[PDB]
């Protein structure tokens, strides 16, 4: 049941050129493209502020208006190349307000002036020291969570492969990347313009990000971690998704090991649809992130 309005949205003769682009050049096209709509959506008054790490990455922190127990380390997606945390500025707003958390968004090195691990060794950069500084926001290390939307989901989930002694509350993933190796049926099937994700445009962001047995590795493809734990899971994803069949595997995995998950799987959007938050006119992105407040918030 993929929704009849998206082709129209998602494939036109402007959106394939700008796909065959040098990767740089697409940064700038889509960024100036995501800041223009963000500029229309009105914002909450609630308190920003960036905080300059030292290893020079940025965490923009999200205070919501009421009192709140809770932090989410929010890394945006891009396919490690592109996009920031001023295109995730409504989503990071809309968590911030409406859960009333406090969201701590990750600005992080990006492919191909940042190859791989660079991003990998900032995602655990930022959580190391949220989880030591926590209590200057007057909160504590037991709340927490993780969250990250495809290259992003790809990261805050090796960061709780990677702590296994101090790992999150929980973590939220937002189509995630986790499996760049195996070719699945989805990886066939949805490989088309209108589904927006397609394998073509993808395999730019692997050559920018890490330079194929040499994609098994587990901070790349994290279904290939051995014998760690994960925190309580949600999963939310688009069906109509090259990814899709590799998040399912994802799934059983994490159920196998006694890890509890839930998942939201959409069956009428696209691959990146919470961003069309306040965009496009359907009403799916904030009924994923209320799911997605209504989980943490129970925690």
């Amino acid at each position: 049941p993929y929704h009849p309005a998206l082709e129209s949205l998602l494939d036109t003769p402007e959106i394939r050129k700008i796909k065959k682009l040098d990767l740089r050049d697409q940064r700038k096209i889509f960024a100036d493209l995501s800041i223009a709509q963000i500029k229309r959506l009105p914002r909450p008054d609630i308190i920003e502020e960036d905080i300059k790490l030292e290893n020079d990455t940025i965490l923009r922190h999200y205070k919501p208006k009421k009192a709140s127990d809770k932090a989410v380390l929010f890394i945006h997606g891009g396919g490690w190349c592109l996009s920031s945390i001023d295109t995730y500025d409504h989503v990071c707003r809309y968590l911030c307000d409406q859960g009333n958390l406090n969201i701590f968004s990750l600005e992080y090195g990006l492919g191909p002036e940042d190859k791989y691990p660079a991003a990998v060794n900032h995602a655990l950069y930022a959580y190391d020291w949220l989880y030591e500084n926590i209590t200057k926001f007057n909160l504590s290390t037991e709340n927490i969570f993780v969250m990250g939307d495809s290259a992003g989901g790809n990261l805050v989930t090796i960061i709780c492969h990677e702590r296994q002694e101090n790992m999150p509350k929980a973590q939220i993933l937002v189509y995630p990347a986790v499996d760049m190796y195996t070719k699945y049926d989805s990886n066939t099937k949805f490989d088309e313009y209108k589904y927006h994700l397609t394998t073509e445009w993808c395999e730019l962001f692997l050559k920018a990000y890490i330079g194929p047995k040499k994609l098994r590795q587990p901070t790349i493809s994290p279904l290939f971690y051995k014998d760690t734990n994960q925190p309580d899971t949600l999963i939310v994803a688009a069906t109509h998704d090259i990814l899709i069949d590799g998040i399912y595997a994802y799934e059983e995995k994490l159920k196998q090991q006694g890890t509890y998950v839930e998942t939201h799987y959409d069956d009428e959007m696209y691959h990146g649809f919470i961003g069309g938050l306040g965009v496009v006119p359907f009403e799916n992105p904030k009924i994923a992130l209320d799911k997605i407040i209504e989980f943490i918030n129970k925690r």
